[PDB]
């Protein structure tokens, strides 16, 4: 699916760019509102 | 259901007013036999 809605979901490997937190991700821009960011595909993690 | 009796389960996100460990659980009396208790509605760990 394009987008999974869920407040419980189930991943022990997951192949994902970056993770931001619900709130950030959900306002549409998680680049200028994240607490916290883990950018896997550059390997860093930045905490506001 | 009114009770999941499973040896595996699987909660990303868990809405549980309290903790308590499988024996104390299912002792019928948590609040008397729990080694620990992780008590989310009021938010303190009791450890004995």
């Amino acid at each position: 699916a394009d987008k999974i809605v869920a407040g419980n979901a189930f991943l022990s490997q997951i192949g994902v760019n970056t993770i931001y937190d619900r709130a950030a991700a959900l306002s549409g821009n998680p680049e200028a509102q994240y607490k916290m960011k883990i950018d896997l595909v550059n390997g860093y993690i930045h905490i506001r």
